[PDB]
């Protein structure tokens, strides 16, 4: 297992990356979160510009990494982290636009399951429709933590799309189906976690209504 | 709306079926839960065999109903209960064959999510892949009860198939994907609940490898 | 295969079920047909309320049985009947909504074929699109009987839907394609029969009109046609 | 106002209410020479010769349709929608999937499995089953029975390719025989509310035209 | 090779068909081109009414034949030509309707790519979406020719439809597809699969909003 | 070309700062190397998400170079913006690829006349059939001319835009004559067509997906992409 490190996308040696990785798309947010919350910060990756740091938050060892944009981008990083680097738990953190009209800006969405456009599923030769879900233990602790620090949260279904810019109007059906917010990464993360028998959770803060450090604290309490 | 009750599939009048319904496939099993766990029992449905009872369990009014076999069947019932009879919570109970090799017989599986073959998803004109999930609050309440009442349980993904009898084998990929157990109803329920903004949980007892204990876990969620 | 009888869905022993089984979704409709048309009736199944009876009609032994609603439900029963109980012929008799505007309430519809929403064709691993068809001989015998008894009937395509309540309007394209009536079970039955090399036919009475104002005891004429096909 | 078309040379009325089609322009010319009186060519375009004559009194036309579902699609549509054809009977050779079919047996396509044709053009929200018209079907079985010919009636499969292991599941399902044209015809006739049947003589096994020509012509009205 | 000639669709003996075939649907266009441009004209095929001709263009061997209508039809001929007759190039020449508003009647369209309705892609067992492209060399040579002779042309994507009679043109137009016909894609697929060369060129005859082509095509004689 | 929408959430550049030709690679490091190596009067216009972008001059002609991340949704975002907000005319992608075709050697350039693909965003275009993703023909022809004239080993044909890096589904692609696998082309091609602009994806073979599976020496993956850059650069106008 350690034999396949480093990877073509990650310059770190085995053991260099903690058992709990927090991930965001932005390397600037990853670089910030590390500087803001972690002592003894050590950079393990810079390959592909995708920074990764290991450090300490309230005693527990913890790593952060950027994942770039889209299911195939996160797909690569997650696969390596789980299958090559002995990662047990990934929590993704990022921004989202809301489909649920009752959501206010700055609300925390917890991705219990993820709808998606086609990405990885065809690689698994699955003879039906596969539902992407987060790890329940992780999901539960985020809800507990969210309700402890008194933050407005919503827990349920999200949609990992392939587009940022819709050509037509497609948000209709998802909205009717009760999908909460749109992003572009979660479903691949869930699929990869499932296949690895590992823990994964996606958490989102609402940045655009389609009708920020507060989220980080919830995430951090999960390490 | 009360206007649409009775339905062609349910002879109960509006108000007669409580806000929490506990469902199972077998009408005989439903009658056992009623005769066993419920006081002041009144039969509200006998249409097409699918019996339905309303009564009391530790103070709260609570109803139990049969749903037949397969997604279109639970589909019809779940739709009417959510959309006509003002039901807010359906917790489904049943037996299942295990895909996860770590499961023992009599284990309780909690359906956080449901894989499925096509049913009436195409009826919702969804421009992508929809994922059927249970209501989180119910899910947590069951996980709480399982860890409270000291029972072996796993929580996660299940598969609602359209067949009981396979031609060849298709269980391989599901097992590779970490699907916990196979049944035939959950996905439609979750899907229909989501569309109504209503609560739904599917809870399974392992009968096959590829009962009273579970009923209590359910009853604690009403 | 006597070894697999009884099943988890059927408490009948091998040989307790006749070689021709008529099926309806409603267990109450089943119990009526048995009381109205059959003599020497024995109940063979009560499992899951899916009542089944064996009896005689004009000398010929036959069974009648409930299947519940939906393709996976009939799928379970038909599979066992064809493969475990040695059944040769299944005739489904049900209600249906009219797509064809010349059909009136009470008209019989004979389903030479069935369009469908996905049931378990993907489980058969079919590399293309499968057309579900009834047995020709049964089909022919039904039309003849309807002709001889002078009941208004249509013979053609029907649609096996997975939904009862449409979340919109999907009926249009079907109606354009000459589909006669909608129901919920046939395609799965046809498919399973084909695979077993046995005989299936689904016959319907129009109980609802899915056009015009929607106008919503007459199931008797259909039971007679079905009953005549028993061998 | 629609006749002639860019694929069919005839003006309206030149084609009878019953048409019989085969793939090969020779079998079409033969059929006329063999069974028809007062034969007249209506079509010459694309080399798809059409003939109008009389069989035992009744007006009848015979015509080539080329190869594949899109090809038959073009003629069948034109025939049904512009020319007022009521009945179309395809007569073809085919290869047997069913082990018990022997060479020269008649198969009558009550139903047709398919590779994707122009179903996608009809906006059908589900799987559509292509069925033959029941009446022609009943008449052909009766005719085969009365004349004492070996025949089977059931499902056939309209493939998009001639040269291929895509057959196992088809065989498993009891499909009798493979050809390339039936399904599109069934769809178009259904869509037009008209009558269609595809009958085949078994020429190959995948494991005597005259007799079939006779069954066919008895379907003319 | 030799033991498959003639075939049950093509009556020609091996060698009787040149290394470059030009194909069209209308058997009239096939005979006319031979009569117009070729020396030493000899007919080979007559089966199915699919006339075939081998002669000389400017001192190289060249054949011309009909392919009927539809991807299944061209599929049969292109397959046989490529795999049994040792053909190396097939250039289809045809009429087509314009999607692109800027295309004028008589303009040449060169099919660098073909969009399609399902043909027999399903036959190859392809686990993704396959793009049908032309051979680059023939494609580039046809442009050079269109330039040197100064005829109006565009090069881009075309769409090989299964139907002649329909309104599904909108999204195709949005995607910048140049024109519709019925044969190109299957031709591209079979050529690709056989590691040989294929190009479809079309004269615009309809607007959905032949000699000048022949010369460009013949210039691809080798 | 819509000045109102610039900068974007993914691109900090104002309108006019990005040239009419943009060359694109996945790695921000390779992009910076290309700029330092071939361009003069270089200005950085973007640093958002580490998606570095530079504008400079090559033999007199203004052009831009930019990181596009990994995957079709990633290139999709950038190409969409460049084509539709920045007034870009030409996008040439230049990447590494694995060889499916057995006659290809490590170092060979592959010109993607067409791109097969796993579903990206074709479903958002509501296309009622199967869509073939093609390069712009002029750009394609210009790349072949340049390679032939410069005498570099090249092959032009079909490529495959996979959605996965870690898979044996490759066989059917191989039988269909697909040359090489990468991860971005189909989306770029798709977006160009819809915009009516020009795209081309060029690749260097860094991995052989057959035989012993010889992969490029650590030096060459950072140093043998030179010849392809020279071809790509010559296409700038």
């Amino acid at each position: 297992m350690a034999e396949h490190c480093p990877t073509p996308h990650n310059g770190a040696k085995y053991g260099e990356i903690a058992e709990t990785v927090l991930m965001a798309g932005d390397p600037l947010r990853v670089k910030l979160l590390a500087d803001t919350y972690l002592t003894d910060v050590v950079q393990y990756n810079s390959v592909r510009g995708a920074v990764g740091y290991t450090g300490y938050y309230k005693g527990v060892k913890l790593s952060v990494q950027a994942h770039g944009m889209g299911m195939p981008s996160i797909g690569i990083y997650a696969y390596e982290l789980f299958n090559f680097y002995g990662v047990k738990r990934i929590i993704r953190i990022g921004s989202a636009g809301a489909f649920d009209e009752s959501l206010k800006l700055g609300d925390i969405v917890i991705g219990m399951g993820a709808c998606y456009d086609s990405n990885f599923e065809r690689q698994y030769d699955i003879p039906g429709k596969y539902s992407c879900i987060a790890d329940f233990q992780l999901c539960r602790e985020a809800v507990d933590a969210a309700e402890k620090l008194g933050y407005r949260y919503k827990v349920g279904n999200i949609y990992s799309a392939n587009y940022f810019y819709d050509d037509g109007d497609h948000s209709g059906a998802w909205k009717k189906m009760g999908v909460l917010a749109v992003e572009m990464e979660a479903a691949a993360l869930y699929m990869i976690a499932a296949r690895a028998r590992k823990q994964a959770l996606c958490m989102l803060t609402i940045s655009d209504l389609c009708y920020f450090t507060q989220m980080m604290e919830v995430a951090l309490s999960l390490a």
